[PDB]
């Protein structure tokens, strides 16, 4: 099988630990975590292009949109392979994440490994809102922890 | 892929930002970058096998030999990929970073996207220390400070 784990890390007291799994090379990617330090609600969930960290999480760049698509759901016709939706943080900031994709991959030209998955600050609309940013970031906010995606054993 | 990048981190002094370059896919990496906060003399640089970083430097495991090799030199034919050899830092500790190594690659079985770049305490004896260790890690010291390659713009 193929895993990978990622270290989310942020300027303030948003962490967290993200794992990924997929046993074949066109097989989903189970995404599952725990993240602190996070307000209760939703907090949008976004695999960036670029595993840069020279500029904290804003040299990451854009979501992961090989396609040339526009900003959407997981489960919608139309969203970049990075969209990953939001995930929910309880009364004590806790996010105990529980995804299972298949766009994202860990193989090949849509593979993930090497690159930057984002935890935001608001919660992402989805490409619903109406405006240009919904379908570009989905009106999910700043940034406020990020990690470089690598490969686990 | 064509450009990688690695933020160097630790829980010391050490930390730099180095970059890769590989203009052609089966061409030589261009490593080229600046660390700071280490020791004036030679110190360790090899490229680890796993890009985790949950519990440190640690968690990232050997060095990566996807051939099963011993550990050496970077102008040596027993040597694992990630062997890129030693850096010199200069009397205030600084040490640009400047190699042309063709073992390591950005993509393919030789991929070292994903991994980790780690920086170690001593020299490495490129596996002719005299030692059992001088065939694993070349004595190369405490891991000061590391991070996972990531791709850039
Ligand atoms: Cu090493
Ligand atoms: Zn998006
Ligand atoms: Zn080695």
């Amino acid at each position: 099988a193929t895993k990978a784990v990622c270290v989310l890390k942020g300027d303030g007291p948003v962490q967290g630990i993200i794992n990924f799994e997929q046993k074949e090379s066109n097989g989903p990617v189970k995404v599952w975590g725990s993240i602190k330090g996070l307000t209760e609600g939703l907090h949008g969930f976004h695999v960036h292009e670029f595993g840069d960290n020279t500029a904290g999480c804003t040299s990451a760049g854009p979501h992961f949109n090989p396609l040339s698509r526009k900003h959407g759901g997981p489960k919608d016709e139309e969203r970049h392979v990075g969209d990953l939706g939001n995930v929910t943080a309880d009364k004590d900031g806790v996010a105990d994440v529980s995804i299972e994709d298949s766009v994202i991959s860990l193989s090949g030209d849509h593979c993930i490994i090497g690159r930057t998955l984002v935890v935001h600050e608001k919660a992402d609309d989805l490409g619903k809102g109406g405006n240009e940013e919904s379908t570009k970031t989905g009106n999910a906010g700043s940034r406020l922890a990020c990690g470089v995606i690598g490969i686990a054993q």
